[PDB]
């Protein structure tokens, strides 16, 4: 193990089965290894997450093309047991330019999708002791097939799966050697299935690529995926319907991602509350207006 | 005496693995082995963990064939081949070729339907932080595959285990890969003991371990009939249409698609035309539609 | 690991025990080793000796700094009546050299009243190998500790460069795990990456949408010029006649802070030199400004 | 505790004893200790051996010069008590391209000459333990005193014997020095030699090198070398008498080594005799002549 | 292992065991018997009852139709001979469940003779006196027919056999796995164990232990069983106290984090009637308040 | 044990408990019970007061009113059972602090017989002895019903437990595991530990430790009540000497650093009254002593 041994760490680990037990009563009965305890510290449940799929704009087709090609054929194998074609991808990529959402799609399959989530950084099996990363490679994988509709998602997942070089350090060739003999080798993966998201597919080896089959481009949003975005992100907020021009606003927002229109969302926001806010500060919001986007927008 | 194996849901997959050897080939019951040893056992593959024969992979029949006569046979049925020493089986295999196209395939059908002992070895089980452990490990392994006679000791992504050996190479990591090289060709020669390889990258491979794989199968990416041969074989068991679905020009405009990204397409193809049956069955919760051509290039570039 | 060392476990305690002093509720708070490496790059207050008064022309910035970063940050109890009115998850300081960011960098550590870490590419990288994540995991997770913390990164063009096949496993993999806690599966809570660039170019896309707020401290106008030499020339005996700072604002042309600093302190020593003679044996005028003026 | 503690070690360390005294009756005096006991089990016989000097083809010369240079000096020391210039080697390495023979003139080694060989490697000298493999290695060279012409066989010794580093593991850099000190330090070994073969001669440390002062370089045959090399593995193997033609098959084998060739003439044998095999196999009535097309439709030609 | 405290405790347990059952009396016993006769547990030396230990309901039925009711009912069971008493039984799981709540109240309520041994009674510097102690404990458990033979934290003795272990060690766990299972073998005789490292426990052992019951942590549920179980005779605020919330809130908690966890609690909330009674009506009833301080959330 | 000089502590140990305690009077102990007898310690022994220890004063009055009434004062704690004392108390942190300092206070004025079990005297090369010899001491501490068993450096006793552990440590593990909590509870017996690594201990050993105080480094106030504490009994200028600059620059510092610091003051200014003493009053203590050692 030796990444489990602190007792916060511990904790941690205990509280995340627990959960896990509670949302799986069958789990209880599963025993797991030092190591496969270890990665336990990586399981995600739907309480971190304070995001579901309704905090999504723009992305309504993506969506529902993930759900019905994703979501279901993992989390419903009863109803996809028709033919064994219908099966849930081994892999899938969440690949587009920085900004677009792809961490959020993220954070929504693991609330919504009733899919066990480990999310797995490199610090948490890049070990310095010998032969250790591998065993928690090893040990990821066997949890996630004891958690058997598990999702393992792995962000920024170019560093992670880079293509080999001659370079590359021994260590890291062989976790990205393990890491694709367990992933699609001899022994099969009961409803096991690996997320990645990130913003250079071409850095992804061509045969960690090849086991991310279904891939989603997370591209700059539209115009229309822009009024959505700019719909979803303005929810709780005064937003008068005369002053107010949403459509003027998402079509002088050219070439904006989902990140930079929330940073002009929450510019606008403090521009508008800032005399309440020095009242506050001293002890309403005023209504949010065109000409407070349009001040901030460059047009 | 290894540190690691030691588990108790380890112990019980050793016992499971040497249970179903035994039955497999009741000669391995008088057999004895040392804990290393029965450290190697959890990585034996038996023909019931694999789904997969050799009529499950299209594409790849003359190859298949030549696999068969050139190493199946000769490892399997050695008293057929006794008449000359160079009817002899490899010493090691390599399928080597683009990421996609049938070597992993080709490993699941050698461990189902060949006959052989299969050990599928990963690096985690072979490294160990302790000193001198992970040498004692592929000692114990290929000890093992000398014990069950016909063996094969199936190492995936060999070109990480086998990389060139270099100064830069870790300490433990360079003797563990000497005492490979060791044991795959030296003193003492193993009797029907073979090393099959699956790479990507085979000019990653040190020169000598390379020498040590003097079979090589190039599974490469499929041409135009190879291609409807995966897309006939994937798509077995699944409802086609009658004189409306066009196989060829699915083969024929996947070109550069490897067996893997067909098997996505058609896994996407079935998932489309029965999106209408999947939404029917979770309102209760007609059958699927037979899929057409249009089905499958819609999604399809061209 | 840093932490063997004498000094620098020394060092540690002290930063804890200034952190402690200023918030009493991190008493209770436990640190994992890595994070207790990290407490040794933690810049407290009573170390800066800039405060918000001490920097010129760039009031404006500073006050648009206070009223979008620093209340934000600092006061969520009037900012939580909305859920857009939150810190930002970064800013950036960019424009030319010896503008002043890293003034207003040590102002915020002196003023904020947030926690602040000031890292470095050398205080990151490790000879062992993974160290350099785990002590990356343990900056963001220090830093998700001391619940309002502002982390630093001097030149974050080296530390966020672009992302390329000439970079090495280890820088890669590090920036990798900086965008994965920066903005990931976990949100951090009121934790702040501050840098300050020369190049903007040089930051990689990912990073700077992990910077919303960007604050362009470039040269300064004219009155700008003139405030930066109105605080640079304070506490000094200046003419009240002869002495004009109108005429050299005017005439010190595409010259940034730390030009005038270097011309402040020329007109400085040259007349102070006269002082220093006279002990071995005076008001700031313009014309010793001028002389150095090209 | 002990490495071997297995009881088939216990076994094959009391059948190489039995065998070693019946090879020279001397030996049933000598008691041994623990650690030599389990060094035993690295005992390799010529029983254990079936390639001889005659099947290794193409290195003609170097066998001469290995035995009048290293196994005359050491298993016939009478003949050369006249000086003591003409004496065995402290040790020998059998360096070159992969392939080339090396293992072939070990075999050789441990099977004609008259040495007792000692084929180690490196799981059965390095140890978890704290300070067994420096007693493992000691007694080694105790063992191989006692069996006085003797023959420490490491292959791969580049990997035992890299260059020392200030990275190196603590029970390896002891082993190393042990092993440097035994094999050439104040107590003399008698008739003991340390042959090694490696593929990287430059990863062996300067001052192993310099232990390893006879050199034998394995390198890539030539048209001559290969022509003898397929005809060593040719032989017991019927050939066309007019069809076949080696010469050619030699001339455009260029760059192979002798497993490249072994290879060649295993898939030629298979592919000429198909017929054959699948006849039996049907059944379960003679192999056709090797021709030369056999091998040229496995070359790049 | 023989003294005047020793040798009084050993005829107060003989008189106990043969008040409780005529049977027993007029029954010679070896001098190593009797010193492990020191060892046996009786219901008045046990303040647990089955009802003490909550949210472990389907273990305590389980235990009761699978252990308690085969062993100390033969008669129920006789008509078929598969429904025999185990050999022995595990009690594993991580420390904090009620392991020794459970050995508690079997020691109470089962009704069968209990043995709680420890290695200081087994463990004997002087030659072969370990191997005739532990020869006469499973003697005197067949004396005792439906006895039960109690090793707390028995990974420490079935520990994995080893060449590291001394000659009197695995002289000893040779001797109690061939008097466990072997020739002439035990009556009623079942040998309980319960352990935090069942990893550690040897392979034949574990074979002589064949009822295996994970007390794992508890659940949400169970929590709010054991905090029940816990606050009993205990005032309770009608309106203030929410026994959910602290049973949703100590996640990761067992019963043993839960039963500090209560005392603090109790000790909070009644420090100023405590310190009114140091500085001289009631304890006040608990509310969630005095909980939730002392909860991290 | 089975010495002279140990007999005779013990007897003289066993006076001192009776005398404190007539009820212990008539109560016959085994061997090994006598050999634990050695290492009861007594007020006597002990020359720290609860006042000597400084700063740690919610801590003090936490300790006292959660453990040393719980477990002294019984008839105040009567009516409710959840009221009792714990089974274990743990003092961690870092090194330097009061926790010896705590475990001294507790062994003169908390009233309980005390027991500081040191691992010579646990530890035996014979067999079972040591098992035996824990079985003793709780023995003892049962039949010295308000007794607490300290064990300074706990970590290394209480370690995790590990298959490659000796057998004798696994055993004697398990022992007083068994006897902390198991069957046949102890009565008022509180086993109160110090350590600097608590993450060392086992997760059972640390479950039995319910009650944990940290004793964690000095705060600024903290330093000048300890200073305070330690320059008691000496002279400390009216004028020159200011505590509060002292307790400002010495940021770090734990109280062994504080007491070392107050010596080296301290000799540096009687330097040159103990040169005048050892040729043939005290100088009063200035703040140019403490700052001159100090580096700010
Ligand atoms: N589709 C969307 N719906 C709603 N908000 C969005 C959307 N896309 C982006 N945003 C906003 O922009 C932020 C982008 O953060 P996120 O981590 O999802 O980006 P990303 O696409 O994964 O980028 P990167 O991989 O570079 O981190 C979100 O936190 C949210 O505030
Ligand atoms: N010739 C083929 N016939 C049928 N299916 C194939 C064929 N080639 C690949 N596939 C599909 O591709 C999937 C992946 O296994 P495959 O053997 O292709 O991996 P691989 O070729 O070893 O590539 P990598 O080295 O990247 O693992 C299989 O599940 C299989 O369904
Ligand atoms: N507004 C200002 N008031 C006073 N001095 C200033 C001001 N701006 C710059 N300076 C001077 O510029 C010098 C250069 O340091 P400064 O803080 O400006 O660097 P910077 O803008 O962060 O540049 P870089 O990225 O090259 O480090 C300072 O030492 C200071 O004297
Ligand atoms: N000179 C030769 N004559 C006949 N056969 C040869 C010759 N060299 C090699 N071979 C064939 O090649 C096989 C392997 O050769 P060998 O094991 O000696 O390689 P090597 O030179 O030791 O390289 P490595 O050090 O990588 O093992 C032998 O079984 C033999 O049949
Ligand atoms: N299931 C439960 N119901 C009620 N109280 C419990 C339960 N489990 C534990 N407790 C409380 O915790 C205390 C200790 O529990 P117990 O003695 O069973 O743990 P243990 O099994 O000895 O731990 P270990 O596994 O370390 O030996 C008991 O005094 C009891 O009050
Ligand atoms: N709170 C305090 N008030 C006064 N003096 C103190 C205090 N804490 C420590 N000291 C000084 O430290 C000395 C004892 O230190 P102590 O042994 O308690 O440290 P510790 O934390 O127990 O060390 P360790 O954990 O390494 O055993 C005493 O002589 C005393 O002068
Ligand atoms: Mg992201
Ligand atoms: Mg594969
Ligand atoms: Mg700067
Ligand atoms: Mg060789
Ligand atoms: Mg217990
Ligand atoms: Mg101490």
């Amino acid at each position: 193990p030796l990444s489990g041994k602190s007792r916060e760490s511990k904790a941690k680990q205990s509280l995340q089965w627990e959960k896990l037990v509670k949302r799986s009563p069958a789990l209880a009965e599963v025993t797991l290894d030092a190591y496969e305890r270890t990665i336990l510290s990586s399981i995600v449940t739907p309480d971190e997450i304070n995001i579901t799929f309704q905090d999504i704009g723009g992305l309504d087709p993506l969506i529902s093309d993930l759900h019905e090609s994703v979501i279901y054929p993992l989390m419903m194998p009863e109803v996809y047991s028709n033919s064994p074609l219908l099966q849930a991808p081994s892999g899938v990529l969440l690949y587009g330019p920085p900004g677009c959402g792809k961490t959020m799609l993220a954070k929504a399959l693991a609330k919504e999708s009733g899919a066990n989530f480990i999310s797995i950084r490199m610090s948490s099996i890049m070990d310095k002791w010998y032969g250790e990363s591998n065993k928690i490679v090893d040990a990821m994988f066997s949890l996630a097939n004891k958690l058997q509709p598990c999702i393992i998602f792995i962000d920024q997942i170019d560093s992670f799966l880079r293509e080999r070089s001659s370079t590359d350090h021994e260590v890291t060739a062989t976790l990205k050697a393990e890491f694709m003999t367990l992933w699609d080798g001899l022994l099969n993966n009961g409803r096991v299935m690996i997320i990645g998201a990130t913003n250079r597919i071409n850095d992804i080896d061509d045969a960690f690529l090849r086991r991310l089959p279904k891939r989603f481009l997370v591209s700059l949003p539209g115009s229309d995926q822009r009024y959505k975005i700019l719909s979803v992100l303005l929810k709780d907020t005064k937003l008068d319907e005369d002053e107010f021009d949403l459509q003027l606003i998402a079509d002088n927002t050219k070439g904006f991602s989902g990140s930079d229109l929330k940073e002009l969302c929450r510019e606008a926001a403090l521009d508008a509350a800032k005399e309440y806010i020095k009242q506050k500060r001293q002890l309403k919001i005023r209504p949010l207006k065109t000409k407070d986007f349009t001040k901030k927008l460059r047009m």
